Order: structure tokens, then C-alpha cells, then sequence
């Protein structure tokens, strides 16, 4: 099955998932000088005050913090979006080294990691239906660089020892994702895809200009996770990112001048 190794990595995905070579694949390089300011873009509306986190899961590709998405408790609206998108989970992609790890790049620059807050369009009723629609998902992407610690991330870091291997989950209630956001909500936006199989072309990407900083100790703890299940040969969960894909017939829009 698919993964991030030499024999099952991003270069191989197209064989099982031909959409990997499609017209609106993610991630992409964000060329800051070619992106166009769109003064008609509304400010992002992030309403996470009633968020209800439930669980944290190691799924063998990353770890997801999952939320109760059975009502409008934590939603994203505005920006390039029409309607309401409900937060279902967030996860990260990261590197084996601080110099790589993000999926999107900015003028070819790689960050140490990238946070994805995944939301689905409520007009489609549930996540499974949404991923089958061109405007089904909105993913808010946030770059991580290594520097000072991110206090709001620490609760996540501290539970990782309990979900070291594939298939492990742990209760994770009362986590506030507002603690993972940078100060500015300035963003770039473009139409794209899931960055892992099945690579469905259902995502409006909203990538924040301002990275958050996390400590070297924090990202080191990400790199102690395992891709494998318990009792299988240990393979560290690192470099779980897809490289930048061709932009093709798309324009990246900026919310800021
Ligand atoms: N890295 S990402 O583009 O933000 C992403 C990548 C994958 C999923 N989820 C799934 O792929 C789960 C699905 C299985 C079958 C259809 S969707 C997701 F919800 C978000
Ligand atoms: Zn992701």
C-alpha cells in the first residue's frame, strides 16, 4: 500500500491513483511575486470557540486530532469560501530535518512542518460526500518553523508517546485549536486536492502567510512517532510530505498586498 518510502512514495502513487497527475493537484509552490492580490477576497472567519476535540489517532501516515463535527461547533467561513465549513480534524506533515517537512513551499522555501486544519462544506451533509465535490473541503494550512516553543502545541506533543504506532488512539478532549494559529490571518488561496491518496480534487486551499514557531524539542517529538504498527519493524514517522506539484492552469490569489 501507499506510503512515503522509496518503493511506495509519491512517485508511485499515480499507479493506484491516476488523479495524481491531474489538473488541480496539491501541494504547490507559492510564487509570492506571481500570486495576485484579490481585493475582493473577504477576511477569513475562524470560529473555533465552541470546538470539541475528541481523540488523537496515529493512522500510519500522520496523527489526527479529531473533532465533533455533528454540529457547527468549529467552523471556517469567509475568505474565498461560500457557505460554512466544519472542522473535522487537524494533522501535520514534517521532515527528518528542520530544512524540510512542509508540503507547500514559498518561493521554493521548505518549512520544518505544515499544519492542516481540515473542514468540510456543510451543504454536503458529511465528510464522505464532501470529498466527492469540487468545493467539498477547505483546508487551512499553516507553516511551522523551528524557533521559540508554541505553548498551544504542547498538549499535542505530550500525548504522542501514547500513540506511538499505527492504529493507536487516545482520548484528547478539551483541546483548543485557536492556540495553533499565528497572529495574522493573511493568506494565499487556490483550488487543489488532498495531498495523500486518494488525492481527490475537492479542496479549496487557504495557506497562511505567517508561520508559527515551534521549538526544536517539540518537532523532535513528532519524529519519534512510528509509521509501523506495534510489534512490526520500527520505521520513524518522518518526511511524510508530498513534494510540490505542477500549478498547471491555476492562479494563486493573495488576500494581502
Ligand atoms: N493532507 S490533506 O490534504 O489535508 C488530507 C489528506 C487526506 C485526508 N483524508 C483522507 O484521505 C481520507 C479519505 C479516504 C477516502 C476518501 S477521503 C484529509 F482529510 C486531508
Ligand atoms: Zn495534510
Amino acid at each position: 500500500h501507499w506510503g512515503y518510502g522509496k518503493h511506495n512514495g509519491p512517485e508511485h502513487w499515480h499507479k493506484d491513483f491516476p488523479i495524481a497527475k491531474g489538473e488541480r493537484q496539491s501541494p504547490v509552490d507559492i510564487d509570492t511575486h506571481t500570486a495576485k492580490y484579490d481585493p475582493s477576497l473577504k477576511p477569513l472567519s475562524v470560529s473555533y470557540d465552541q470546538a470539541t476535540s475528541l481523540r488523537i489517532l496515529n493512522n500510519g501516515h500522520a496523527f489526527n486530532v479529531e473533532f465533533d463535527d455533528s454540529q457547527d461547533k468549529a467552523v471556517l467561513k469567509g475568505g474565498p469560501l461560500d457557505g460554512t465549513y466544519r472542522l473535522i480534524q487537524f494533522h501535520f506533515h514534517w521532515g527528518s530535518l528542520d530544512g524540510q517537512g512542509s508540503e507547500h513551499t514559498v518561493d521554493k522555501k521548505k518549512y520544518a512542518a505544515e499544519l492542516h486544519l481540515v473542514h468540510w462544506n456543510t451543504k454536503y451533509g458529511d465528510f464522505g460526500k464532501a470529498v466527492q465535490q469540487p468545493d467539498g473541503l477547505a483546508v487551512l494550512g499553516i507553516f511551522l518553523k523551528v524557533g521559540s516553543a508554541k505553548p498551544g502545541l504542547q498538549k499535542v506533543v505530550d500525548v504522542l508517546d501514547s500513540i506511538k504506532t499505527k492504529g493507536k488512539s487516545a482520548d484528547f478532549t478539551n483541546f483548543d485549536p485557536r492556540g495553533l494559529l499565528p497572529e495574522s490571518l493573511d493568506y494565499w488561496t487556490y483550488p487543489g486536492s488532498l495531498t495523500t491518496p486518494p488525492l481527490l480534487e475537492c479542496v479549496t486551499w487557504i495557506v497562511l502567510k505567517e508561520p508559527i514557531s515551534v521549538s526544536s524539542e517539540q518537532v523532535l517529538k513528532f519524529r519519534k512517532l512510528n509509521f509501523n504498527g506495534e510489534g512490526e519493524p520500527e520505521e520513524l514517522m518522518v518526511d511524510n510530505w508530498r513534494p510540490a506539484q505542477p500549478l498547471k492552469n491555476r492562479q494563486i490569489k493573495a488576500s494581502f498586498k
